[PDB]
């Protein structure tokens, strides 16, 4: 048996996130340094308005993906890590999940770094003392302790950060434009003086940004509010209402701040607004500096925990259920995370983001397909928490599913600028015959699936 209180499905009465709250989480979750860089570097290949469009487009495909990847977690309250057990093995799932927990972990140490940079700047702008690693640890630690409070903290922290972050951001655009004596419309076409990159791969970069979160949203949305006595059409509007809430959360947030990163690049040659505003205005007071850094910190805190630390936590406490608990998995994830020292990753994000999409495109495709197409939303919680059942396949691993992943990954390389969308579509479609084959050896349903409601 693999069940423990932390890795257990989330009971209807325990659920706490409705549609407004999820929008309020996503809005603050999208406001984070990294998109300055991405949208900034994009000004190299396109002008600002197109970048904004590549952002809105990439945001929209992500949401279309969310509508599907979130449906089982909302309805059944389950983990990502737990949910992967279905198509891949009970243990075989650990392979893609380890890939993904690693990715997830990589982002955590990265943003902790950016956060640390911020706190260290506030202090050295007061005390001149400029030790970074200590502020690294201290921040990693603080996140761990606020993450102990799971989604309860996340949800309260993001509702108050959101408008503040929204305001700090709208202010930023006024200060730049003003101090440079430029209208909004003028800046809207200042970029793109070195074309070469296709616009599709631009969209693919901003999708590649959130692919990890989208593919494992479970860990957030297993906390969402559901009415168990809906219907097919009421369950679908529920899905659509949530997906819509995520759209209104990540789009308007990441457009304003994507634009800020782009504007910085194009006005002054740097994606970082500290520099761009400092120059254009010719220095700023120590308060107003400290301020900016308070922003960065507030913008990191609203993204890192929820987006980067939750899912490996749940991976530990759900694979080693008597060894780890949520809180302990949080401690082990933030330590490994920082010990990956990701701040030394050479290159630029864009290509990394191009890496992230074509690497998880089939994973999202296989999960959407197994649950929606193969099984028809008809799942067995019982067997998900037991070493030997209908999801055990060949001694814990479903090799045919690991094959479909490879194959789809291959075909993906035949269309480099759309890698992700072919690999998703390929994995999606192949899972069907592959699964109609595996179904001749192993059963797709179980009697114990009638105990589903016992869990809830
Ligand atoms: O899956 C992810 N977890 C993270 O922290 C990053 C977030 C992230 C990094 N770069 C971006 C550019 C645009 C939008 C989001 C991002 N991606
Ligand atoms: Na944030």
């Amino acid at each position: 048996s693999l069940l423990n209180p932390s890795n257990a499905p989330t009971r209807y009465a325990e659920r706490s996130v409705g549609p407004f709250s999820l929008a309020a989480i996503w809005f603050a979750m999208a406001i984070q340094v990294a998109i300055f860089i991405a949208a900034g570097q994009m000004t190299s290949s396109f002008q600002v308005w197109q970048v904004i469009v590549a952002i809105a487009a990439g945001c929209t495909i992500a949401v279309i993906l969310l509508f599907f990847t979130q449906s089982a977690a909302i309805r059944w309250g389950i983990n990502f890590t737990v949910a992967a057990r279905m198509p891949f093995g009970i243990r075989g799932s650990l392979i893609p999940i380890t890939l993904k927990a690693l990715l997830s972990l990589f982002w955590f140490g990265f943003q902790t770094w950016l956060g640390a940079l911020a706190l260290d700047e506030i202090t050295r702008l007061l005390t001149g003392f400029t030790n970074l690693p200590l502020w690294i640890v201290i921040f990693g630690a603080i996140q761990v302790v606020t993450t102990f409070y799971g989604i309860t903290f996340i949800r309260w922290m993001n509702v108050f950060a959101s408008p503040v972050l929204l305001a700090m951001g709208v202010y930023m655009v006024y200060l730049m434009l003003d101090g440079a004596d430029v209208s909004l419309g003028e800046v809207m076409s200042m970029g793109g003086e070195n074309p070469g990159m296709p616009f599709s791969t631009a969209i693919m970069i901003f999708v590649g940004g959130w692919i990890a979160v989208v593919v494992s949203i479970h860990d957030i949305v297993k906390e969402c509010k559901v009415d168990p006595n809906a219907s097919r059409e009421g369950q679908t509007k529920a899905d659509a209402r949530y997906a819509t809430a995520q759209w209104l959360g990540m789009v308007p947030a990441s457009i304003i701040f994507g634009f800020i990163g782009a504007a910085s690049m194009v006005l002054v040659g740097e994606w970082n607004p500290v520099i761009a505003i400092t120059e254009v205005v010719g220095g700023v007071s120590i308060p107003m500096a400290i301020l900016f850094q308070v922003f960065v910190l507030l913008a990191t805190w609203s993204t890192n925990p929820a987006a980067n630390l939750l899912s490996p936590a749940y991976t530990l406490c759900s694979t080693f259920p008597r060894v780890f608990t949520f809180k302990t998995g949080v401690i082990v994830s933030a330590v490994v995370g920082l010990l990956m020292m990701p701040w030394q990753f050479a290159g630029v994000l864009n290509t990394f983001l191009n890496l992230l999409a074509s690497a998880l495109g089939p994973l999202a495709g296989i999960m959407i397909s197994d649950y929606f197409l193969v099984r028809r939303r008809r799942i067995s919680l019982h067997d998900l928490y037991r070493t030997k059942g209908i999801y055990t396949y060949w001694r814990g691993v479903n090799w045919v599913a690991l094959a479909v992943y490879a194959v789809a990954l291959a075909v993906s390389f035949l269309t480099p600028d759309l890698m992700f969308v072919t690999g998703l579509i390929a994995a999606l479609l192949l899972h069907i015959p592959a699964m109609r084959w595996v179904a001749k050896t192993f059963p797709l349903f179980s009697e114990a699936e009638s105990r589903n409601e016992d869990y809830l």
